[PDB]
């Protein structure tokens, strides 16, 4: 019916990883995990369940696990294993400069074009990948990229990530807190989900990047946004956006699926403005910006194990 999913689910013993300091609150701690019989070290994310008494949770950690697991790519996140102790942890790849909504918000003045546009490129392409496996994200946001460098991110968050029905070419969920904010409207109206409803939240993913973490909608309830769109109002043309960047964002947009980008598609329109970023972008001062033993440290994108 389909291919089968031959990813591995490594489990790791708590003997092999140290975490060194706390980075939020379960509770993700930044770490450092040595592979068993290894001579490496590998700078890991270890997020850790607090209460452990909740069946439920326990399901929800492990189904992110199932789908960070099943996938590969440069611009999709991914774990390293999970380690069964009393409460359940998740080790993934370390992405050291947080997610990408607070790093614009921090950086609003250090942020030139090309960076802008090459994140626009990164997060299109992961998107693209996630597509070509059948994955619907559900949850794009700027909230959910990664920053490992200020030149490579990564899209995670993938508790709410579902597959698409090939027979039938949409997901139908019911009930919990949602996005009302990046959903697309069909999503809003009828809990319908496909990879053109990830187009929208990546076009509302672009606008926050494109106005350095605004919020959208802001003061805005989300029960007004459905009627808001239905009357054809969409989120504003970011001041430094040419029309160029702005009208591909609008088209995100679209209240027909069908008539969205496809990601591959957002891979090409913004790869064209990345090969002249001062074009499609219009920066103040853009012209002038930059962004124990570490012996066997090696970063998880350097660390493969066999296929
Ligand atoms: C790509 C693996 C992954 O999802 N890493 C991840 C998750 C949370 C987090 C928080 C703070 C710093 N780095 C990470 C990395």
């Amino acid at each position: 019916g389909e291919a089968p999913n031959q990813a591995l689910l490594r489990i790791l013993k708590e003997t092999e990883f140290k975490k060194i300091k706390v980075l939020g609150s379960g509770t993700v701690y930044k770490g450092l995990w040595i592979p068993e019989g290894e001579k490496v070290k590998i700078p890991v994310a270890i997020k850790e369940l607090r209460e452990a008494t909740s069946p439920k949770a326990n399901k929800e950690i492990l189904d992110e696990a199932y789908v960070m697991a099943s996938v590969d790519n440069p611009h999709v996140c991914r774990l390293l294993g999970i380690c069964l102790t009393s409460t359940v942890q998740l080790i993934m790849q370390l992405m050291p400069f947080g997610s990408l909504l607070d790093y614009v918000r921090e950086h609003k003045d250090n942020i030139g074009s090309q960076y802008l546009l090459n994140w626009c490129v990164q997060i299109a392409k992961g998107m693209n990948y996630l597509e070509d496996r059948r994955l619907v994200h559900r949850d794009l946001a700027a909230r959910n990229v990664l920053v490992k460098t200020p030149q490579h991110v990564k899209i995670t968050d993938f508790g709410r990530a579902k597959l698409l029905g090939a027979a039938a070419a949409e997901y139908h969920a019911e009930g919990g807190k949602v996005p009302i904010k990046w959903m697309a409207l069909e999503s809003i109206l009828h809990r319908i989900y496909t990879h053109q409803s990830d187009v929208w939240s990546y076009g509302v993913t672009v606008w926050e990047l494109m106005t350095f973490g605004s919020k959208p909608y802001d003061g805005i309830p989300a029960s007004e946004i459905s009627s808001i769109l239905e009357k054809g109002e969409r989120l504003p043309q970011p001041p430094i956006c040419t029309i160029d960047v702005y009208m591909i964002m609008v088209k995100c947009w679209m209240i027909d699926a069908d008539s969205r980008p496809k990601f591959r598609e957002l891979i090409i329109e913004f790869s064209k403005m990345a090969r002249d970023p001062q074009r499609y972008l219009v920066i103040q001062g853009d012209e002038r910006m930059h962004l124990e033993d570490m012996d066997d440290v090696v970063d998880a994108d350097e660390y493969l194990i066999p296929q």
